């Protein structure tokens, strides 16, 4: 037995934004006065049916209220039980954006921003400076978190962040490679989600042999 359980188990459980999860709390109770209840503050786009499965939660649509602890505590013949969860509301960039938009093998440096994203610290957002399929040698950095404000007519309502990365670049180098790429991961637990955003590299560096 347990006799109180969650399905998912995992302590920690990430939805991206707007999508849904259902977790589903179960109680082995011999006696009459079993009781369930899911608490924390309830939200997300959430809701509570029980007797299908004792009591399920379900955050439909999720928002980033929806993130926050969730306790599915269960009561048992003068026993109680326990079993705490997180859930992790996530948005992914839905475009990255990169200035300049190509390369001339001139040389400064080259910016990469993604937008509309959430977490937007390290640990679980990483930027990459690809040639090939490696990250290129002698490039630098420095990463700036910006908040966006936003909400046109006839549909719908929000705020998030767009977060840039900057790197000094190195000489490039001998032959000039025909595209750098900037990546941006997602690490949560259980997922990692990429975004790798080709910058064409202008073979113009010529008049030699
Ligand atoms: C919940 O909010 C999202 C974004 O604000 C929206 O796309 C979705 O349709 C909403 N769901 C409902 C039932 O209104």
């Amino acid at each position: 037995v347990k006799p109180l359980q969650v399905e998912p188990p995992e302590p920690v459980v990430a939805v991206a934004l707007g999508a849904s999860r259902q977790l589903t709390c179960r109680l082995a109770c011999a006696d009459r006065g079993a009781s369930v209840q899911w608490r924390g503050l309830d939200t997300s786009l959430g809701a509570v049916q029980s007797d299908t499965g004792r009591s399920v939660l379900t955050v439909r649509n999720a928002s980033l209220s929806a993130a926050g602890t969730r306790v599915c505590v269960g009561s048992c013949g003068g026993r109680t039980f326990q079993h705490t969860v997180q859930l992790l509301v996530y948005a992914f960039p839905n475009q990255l954006t990169v200035s300049p938009a190509a390369l001339v093998p001139g040389d400064p440096e080259v910016a990469c921003t993604a937008h509309k994203v959430t977490p937007v610290d390290p640990n679980a957002l990483s930027f990459s400076l690809l040639v090939g399929g490696q990250e290129l040698e002698g490039a630098q950095a420095l990463g700036p978190e910006v908040q966006e404000e936003e909400e046109e007519p006839q549909g719908d309502e929000d705020v998030l962040f767009r977060v840039t990365e900057r790197w000094r670049l190195p000489p490039l180098g001998t032959p000039v490679p025909p595209a750098l790429y900037c990546q941006a991961t997602m690490r949560l637990p259980g997922l990692e989600l990429s975004h790798r955003q080709a910058i064409p590299v202008l073979h113009s560096p010529t008049s030699p042999e």
